[PDB]
Parts: structure tokens; sequence; C-alpha cells
């Protein structure tokens, strides 16, 4: 069968657009409309003219295209679609943190459940959260959920940084190590480093460059060889976007279960059956509305 032949003409005739984020399946990043990282995604879900959103990504990607289009059909092709880091994250541990620092504002990973969102002062994605947080007016912060980002916020903007959880991160980028830096230094000697600020700080540290997989594709211009600590799809987008340079996976283990729930098949399930209808809560979306637009008017 010819999915992407049925998946563009049921795209176009349900006024359709496809989002998708850098980590998703080579096969889905031909047939989307977009690509980016979860701040571009945020930014291109405001400037939508179509009538149904199809998010190629996972449950709180799509969840804030929701909040940002309430009149709009947002569809998830899969609800398994999730994120490990941003369900580790729970309202109990925000209000436990306002209740021990009653002026600090709570900012939030944009990786995080909706719920979360509601008691969000400000939402951060890793390409703006050092920008946010330095612009915020108290000097100690309520950050979560992930404890490796909170650690390169905590360095870039020398604000006094509370995490939320203690144990809040991304399996994906953890499994990078000191080993796997030493090691790609000695396969690729020539080449440089660039190291998403989820990973451990010991692995930030030998980073040539730190940024969001938005930030690696600007940045990617400044060398011919790089070799890419982040999700393994992010190699198959900076080669296509630039087929004279080099890219090197740091890890070929480093893939994210979760993006790869989406596949080329629920995708045109998803168009064929108008599924899996993305809904947040009123009163949740409202909420949630102000902490991610004020993040969209500070960065
Ligand atoms: O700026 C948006 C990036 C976003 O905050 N997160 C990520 C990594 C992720 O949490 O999946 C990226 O680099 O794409
Ligand atoms: S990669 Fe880590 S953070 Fe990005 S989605 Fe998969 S789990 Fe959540
Ligand atoms: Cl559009």
């Amino acid at each position: 069968m010819d999915l992407v032949e049925e998946i563009l003409r049921l795209k176009e005739e349900r006024n359709a657009i496809i989002l998708a984020h850098n980590y998703q399946l080579p096969e889905v990043q031909d047939i989307a409309d977009f690509i980016g990282d979860s701040l571009e995604l945020a930014r291109r879900a405001t400037r939508v003219d179509a009538d149904v959103i199809v998010f190629a990504g996972v449950d709180f990607m799509a969840e804030t295209a929701k909040i940002l289009n309430p009149d709009k059909v947002v569809l998830i092709p899969s609800r398994e679609a999730t994120c490990a880091m941003a369900n580790m994250l729970k309202v109990e541990h925000i209000l436990e943190a306002k209740r021990k620092y009653p002026n600090a504002p709570v900012v939030l990973y944009v990786n995080s459940t909706a719920e979360a969102k509601a008691y969000a002062d400000v939402t951060v994605t890793s390409a703006n959260a050092v920008e946010v947080v330095k612009k915020l007016d108290s000097d100690v912060v309520i950050f979560g959920p992930d404890k490796n980002l909170a650690h390169y916020v905590a360095k870039m903007t020398g604000k006094k940084i509370i995490p939320v959880p203690s144990k809040g991160h991304c399996y994906v980028h953890q499994k990078f190590t000191l080993d796997d830096v030493e090691r790609a230094k000695k396969l690729h000697p020539n080449a440089k480093l660039m190291i998403h600020p989820q990973c451990i700080p010991e692995v930030q540290e030998k980073a040539d460059i730190i940024a969001s997989t938005g930030g690696m594709i600007k940045r990617a211009c400044e060398w011919d060889e790089w070799v890419v600590f982040t999700e393994r799809e992010m190699v198959y987008r900076l080669r296509k976007l630039y087929p004279q340079k080099k890219f090197y996976p740091a890890r070929e283990d480093a893939f994210c279960i979760g993006m790869k729930a989406i596949t080329l098949k629920n995708i045109y399930e998803s168009l064929k059956d108008m599924k899996y209808k993305v809904e947040v809560p009123e009163e949740i979306a409202r909420k949630a509305r102000k902490a991610i637009e004020r993040m969209l008017e500070m960065s």
C-alpha cells in the first residue's frame, strides 16, 4: 500500500496539517507539513489556518497545540505517544513547592501535563529556558520537571533553582555518559559535540554547543562535522537539512519509544476516523494558556 499518497489526499480533503517533532521517524518527517522543536511547534500552532491539526509527537505536545487552538480539532495518532519525563511531575509536587516557597514563581518545562501547567506561572522549552528565567524578577525559581535542564538554567542564570521533583529526568538523554564523549572524540577527533541540555551535567560540560534540537539546527553552520548527543532521529533531520555536512549519533540506542509510537499507518488511520481527539478541560486549559502565552511573549 502507498500510505503516503493516501495520507496526503486525506489530509488535504479534511483541511488538516501535520506537525511533527524532530524525533519522529524518517517516513513521518517526510510527509510532515512542518518540523521543529517544541518551541517552534508551539509558535507554529499560533498561525494554523487549517481546521484540523494532526500532531506527530507526544501527548504534551498535542495538548499544547490544543490549548493554543481550542476551536480546532487536534488529533494524536496514538494515545501511547507519551513523554516519560513529563509524567514524573505531579500536581502535589508543585503544591508542596509553592507551600515551601510562596514567593517563588513556578516555571515548568513544556514537557509537562496540562494539569501541571495550570499551576505554572510560565512555561519554558530547551531553547528559551535560560532567557525566560533570567527575565524573572525573583532570584529563587521553582523549576521542573527535568533535573538536568534545571542544572543548565542555574548555571546560565545565577538563580536559585528548586527542582520539582527531585529525580525528574529523561531516560533517553541520560543514556549518554562520559565514556560516549571520550569515544566520540576518539572515533571523530575533528568533530565537534552538540549536546542537549537534558543530558547529565558532566556530559553537558564536554559540549561544544548546548542547545535544543532547534538550536542544533541554527548553529550547525559553525562546523562541518558534528557528533549529536540527543535522540536518534534528530541525526536524520540534520543529515537531510545539511547534505554536505557530517553528523554522527553518539549512541545508536538513544531512541524515544513514545515518539516512535507514531507511525505512518496510524497517521492514516488518524485522518480516516478523526482520532484521537485531544481535549483539555476548560479550567485546566485556561490556566495553562496564560503560562504558555507568557512564555511566547517573554521569548
Ligand atoms: O525549544 C524546544 C525544544 C523542547 O523544549 N524540547 C526538546 C527535547 C524534548 O523534550 O523532547 C527539543 O530539543 O526538541
Ligand atoms: S525524549 Fe525524553 S523528553 Fe523528549 S519525549 Fe521522549 S522522553 Fe519525553
Ligand atoms: Cl496552517
